[PDB]
């Protein structure tokens, strides 16, 4: 019953100056069974909480619906489903690439009782 | 904050050049807030230049960065920024020249390393 959907976002993204706070990814972890929340992981490349392009540019990723604990994110969220967009902050100076994102996500209780790897990248337009 | 300087992989061979040359490959990144990026050339290669053994100079040059008097210059607030610098067509070249400089980061300069790196001409 465990299940996750991570995505790359359907808004363009053009190499420059963010105006505004601009998302990037979204995560969408499920169970109906009793847990207590998730973590989300950074890993590879992506550790820091960066998405990184071919050439090794990395850009910081945010979340306003998850915490975050030194090197990874983190809730505490019972319910079904949790989503999570994670978007590029205003005033970041992005180039062109494909940004690859590689993660893996936890499923904890009141001890983590089901992981899976995601990875999904975003392109940033010239 | 770290650098990366380096000879490129091109053959070059003593005489006049053609077209242009790559010569040195150059990446600067830092994930911390900043303005931008100075690179400058240091000691024997003050004026921009790589200079061989026997005292012969060579211009650099690169379109990757800004020019001001006697320094290379970039606005980049990005995490990373790659240069390379080559040598002009039309300019006659001779042995092993090393180029020695020092990379700025600013906001005022935040970060600085000195950065070296030696390129040959065969004959």
């Amino acid at each position: 019953s465990f299940s996750v959907e991570f995505k790359a976002t359907e808004n363009e993204i053009v190499s420059g100056k963010l105006d505004a706070d601009t998302p990037a990814f979204h995560l969408v972890m499920s169970d109906s069974g009793e847990h207590k929340g998730w973590n989300v992981r950074p890993t590879g490349a992506s550790e820091g909480g960066q998405m990184v392009s071919a050439d090794g540019t990395r850009v910081d990723l945010h979340t306003n619906e998850l915490s975050w604990d030194n090197d990874h994110w983190w809730i505490d969220d019972g319910s079904e489903r949790v989503e999570a967009t994670f978007f590029l902050a205003a005033g970041d100076e992005v180039k062109a690439g494909e940004y690859q994102f590689t993660g893996r996500v936890e499923e904890y209780v009141e001890t983590v009782i089901n992981s899976k790897d995601i990875s999904a990248t975003k392109t940033v337009k010239e």
